[PDB]
């Protein structure tokens, strides 16, 4: 499972995998988190602070491409806002939040349309993420 409980909503993971089959349609630029490091007790935060940069840059034409984009951002920032409830911690200065922040723009440079894309199709992986990494 997961403790915010949209992260068991199998609605959910369905239109993230229909953002990704769109995305791909048309290397990566998140982070990549191994089995072990979703067990680190800071993973869960950490993405959670990821999640938080989606809904305010990647998931922000975008609703022609993708009709559920914004029933999944809704639904995304109040995972966040639940997570970041109870992180105390503030993340933006971990390297791996950072990380993606630098190469989501080092992408933006090139094709800003071509860089949302990518990540959006990157939002399955992130869920899937905070889904292993915030359980209690």
């Amino acid at each position: 499972g997961a403790r915010p409980t949209p992260l068991d909503s199998s609605a959910t993971w369905n239109d993230l995998a229909a953002m990704t089959d769109t995305a791909r349609n048309e290397t990566r630029l998140l982070p990549y988190f191994s089995h072990d490091m979703l067990q680190e007790e800071g993973s869960c935060c950490i993405n959670a602070r990821i999640l938080k940069y989606y809904v305010n840059h990647v998931l922000e034409h975008t609703d022609m491409k993708y009709p559920m984009i914004r029933n999944v951002r809704e639904g995304l920032h109040r995972v966040e806002q639940e997570l970041q409830n109870h992180c105390k911690h503030d993340y933006s200065s971990h390297p791996l939040v950072k990380q993606f922040k630098r190469n989501y723009h080092a992408s933006a440079i090139m094709d800003l349309a071509a860089a949302r894309n990518k990540a959006i199709g990157e939002t399955n992986t992130l869920y899937h993420y905070l889904f292993e990494s915030c359980t209690p």
